[PDB]
């Protein structure tokens, strides 16, 4: 990836990631990728600021074999440009936890049926400043 | 080894990188190699229990283009098997300065002179739990 790549994790079920990060001042978006490699993700997060016709959504989604499937939206955006971010993951077998900066959660189905998370890596919009693991 | 691995850290001269992991509760040893990869390392901590000879020393060393350089013995050992430790390590063009668990500090030669340092990995007996940029 673009950003900080973590590989051989295995986060097993009921362990959680906490990561805080920069996001780019002139950054229209910015991810956030776990799974098991770069082709196989349980979860991209991707809030987006200004892309692909979203403004200020946060977009889900899973990668199969390297095939983007059905993305999620949620209906909050605690985020600002140019300014730090923090989420926390849990990762279980039936559906992935994410903790937003606003004390808002919501949950992803493990789409892929992962038994353990080994893969995290960041984009080029997002500058992490810390990677914790419960 | 088999513990945590990270790439792209883009760690820049006079930048902190905390680490903090769990010592194997049998470890005779573990080590945290960081560097560009895994055949040029500008440090292999390698604090040694009861392995190769060697009790209770912290042992360091560099890797360049696959060779083993010059061992680097430490004074002190505030070290144990399991239990949790965390180290700090900072660098410029002459030296990587390596702060301990309990506060002390060594200076290890810079032999490689990365413009960077982008590779970190952990070996069996040392199981990361964070990992934190200053
Ligand atoms: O699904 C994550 C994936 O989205 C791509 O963009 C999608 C876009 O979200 C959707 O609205 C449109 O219909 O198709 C686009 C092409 O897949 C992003 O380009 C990609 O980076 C991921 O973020």
């Amino acid at each position: 990836a673009s950003g900080l790549v973590a590989s051989n994790l295995n986060l097993k079920p009921g362990e959680s990631l906490r990561v805080r990060g920069e996001v780019a001042p002139d950054a229209k978006s910015f991810v956030l990728n776990l799974g098991k490699d770069s082709n196989n993700l349980s979860l991209h997060f991707n809030p987006r600021f200004n892309a692909h016709g979203d403004a200020n959504t946060i977009v889900s989604n899973s990668k199969d074999g390297g095939a983007w499937g059905t993305e999620q939206r949620e209906a909050v955006f605690p985020f600002q440009p140019g300014s730090v971010a923090e989420v926390s993951i849990t990762f279980d077998q039936a559906n992935l936890t994410v903790k937003l900066p606003d004390g808002y959660e919501f949950k992803f189905p493990n789409r892929l049926n992962l038994e353990a998370i080994n893969y995290m890596a960041a984009d080029g919009d997002f500058k992490i400043k810390s990677v914790a693991f419960d």
